[PDB]
């Protein structure tokens, strides 16, 4: 109901996150910075991961535009490139850190799976489902696996390999996920 | 030269890693546990990440067998499944933790990239190069990108999604990376 209160709590959580890192954030510290009580915070968020996640999503331009180019390929290309561009952004670099912490904190992982990753994957599903009903995609396509083929390499590059995640790489990745490695 | 000394240092580093986690390991602690001097350790390893990485690789069955089924598909299937099976193993679960820490410690990331990930990717390259000279793969195949299509989804599942990484998933993943999502 109170948008100013919600804003203060969310700004405080993100400020603390950037200043000190995830592990050091506590609900008490957020309450202190936001000048609200813990009970108020617990009106809207049960735990520190939930509030920090909403703080991040509030502060960053994480919501991707929805292409409708009439082409599954060119739709996914724009989607994946816009995702990759977010991830390399200063704001997007928080994702590394959160996923890193999430290897040790399943509460945080639950939060990013439902609040960050699910909505973006949903968008990708919507573009693929256009392609299916357009009759341009595989017979009995496994949508979720197909999204794994595009997203997987993206996040693998971001988290593991440390290689350059640029438009040209993402272009090649999308095409090759569409063509497959088998000779045609 | 001294295999017993090397063994003691490597066992100590892995013991400390399992007991206390990566961040708490120090070269001093390894020296203490192994009953050797820091100077001895620094005969073979400059830093804690290097020694902990070799400790891990020494203790775990991380070296994958090399299929030669005369089929790029069935070769990669066996490779990727054996990798996935390692990753879900008790020993393999250390990879999550190391990559997690590696988001904050580039020294560790350098170590796992060259000592763990590179050799496995090399093996995958060798299987794909058989397929290319067999004339069963794509015209002008980008080998490294192709490995990204298989490995990426694997590590994405392991690190981000928390979904079940089983033989059947890996099977579907490999086939779909071979077929592509575009209608044939």
């Amino acid at each position: 109901r109170n948008i100013e209160t919600q804003k203060a709590i969310l700004s405080a959580s993100y400020e603390l996150l950037l200043e000190s890192g995830f592990k050091a954030v506590t609900v008490d510290k957020i309450a202190e910075r936001a000048k609200v009580s813990k009970a108020t915070i617990y009106k809207w968020w049960p735990n520190k991961a939930a509030v920090v996640m909403d703080g991040f999503l509030s502060a960053a331009a994480a919501r991707l535009p929805v292409p409708d180019t009439g082409s599954a390929l060119n739709d996914i290309l724009i989607h994946a490139t816009s995702l990759a561009n977010f991830l390399i952004s200063r704001e997007g670099t928080i994702i590394n850190e959160l996923v890193g912490e999430g290897q040790f904190d399943s509460k945080l992982a639950e939060e990013y799976r439902v609040r960050y990753f699910q909505p973006r994957r949903l968008q990708a599903k919507q573009l693929l489902e256009k392609g299916i009903k357009r009759g341009e995609l595989k017979e009995n396509l496994d949508i979720e696996l197909s999204i794994d083929l595009i997203y997987g390499p993206i996040f693998y590059r971001l988290l593991v390999t440390g290689e350059k995640l640029d438009d040209s790489y993402v272009h090649d990745l999308v095409i090759n996920a569409f063509e497959g490695i088998r000779l045609r």
